[PDB]
């Protein structure tokens, strides 16, 4: 683990920001699914909501250079929306002013699935994961797993 | 300019966390000093209260081994406050950062400035720096639609 390794696996400031700064680049999203799922019972209890209420499921590599440097799987509760912030679903926050703090549920090192390994296009396999929710008005607004390749870093 | 210099400068992440991630060592947060003030008409404007108000002054280091990483310097309208977090606040050897975990609050930041300096030599001798850059940072916490807390910070670039 070099610096900017251990500064992952311990930051709760914008990965964006990190990546931003470390490339010189800017971060470009790309979305590789998005779907409306129903909360089952486990993820109604993380977002705090009711089993089979709506959720917004995304998936998005993050790039910076022209190379991946997170994946990100996100869920957002639509209950929880308003209904401008809805209609346009990070870059969304700064845009509202959304006020909100974050809580970073676990952080560890790790292989690496074969699929995920290939998927960034990797040699070494060791990815840095991490969980977070972004809390607004008290509730889970959105969780967060992110999956930063090492070697990138 | 290194990857974690130019981390440093755009960050709203713990400095605290990222500098024992940079030197793998614990640091302890000394408060420097902490006053109680009367806005001037600058700081009026810069927090957007009356000319008069009070303010929590604070100055801050963050050491890790025995060398200053971080000053940190911290304007905070007394009037802004809830009475638990203001008291927490006025306890003084509770960081800012904990202090706002503890009370669970929602804020966003606007950043005044980012920038590499050119540190005079009364800094410079503060911070004990034979290479005087330093990166100086402004930035207002917003809470509830108001300002917060206004904060500078100084990080010597040299033991980054």
């Amino acid at each position: 683990l070099n610096a900017i390794h251990r500064i992952l696996m311990t930051t709760d400031g914008s990965i964006t920001a990190i990546i931003e700064a470390v490339t010189q680049k800017k971060v470009e999203v790309e979305t590789l699914e998005q779907k409306i799922i129903r909360a089952d019972r486990e993820l109604a209890e993380l977002l705090e909501i009711d089993e089979g209420d709506e959720v917004n499921y995304r998936v998005v590599y993050l790039r910076a250079n022209g190379e991946i440097y997170a994946k990100a799987i996100s869920f957002t509760p639509l209950k929880r929306l308003e209904n401008s912030f809805r209609e346009d679903l990070g870059k969304i926050m700064r845009k509202h002013n959304i006020e909100a703090r974050r809580e970073i549920r676990w952080s560890r090192v790790e292989e690496a699935d074969l699929a995920l390994a290939k998927e960034l296009g990797i040699a070494d396999r060791r990815v840095i994961s991490r969980n977070y929710n972004i809390i607004h008005r008290g509730k889970v607004l959105i969780n967060i797993t992110e999956f930063f390749p090492m070697e990138r870093f």
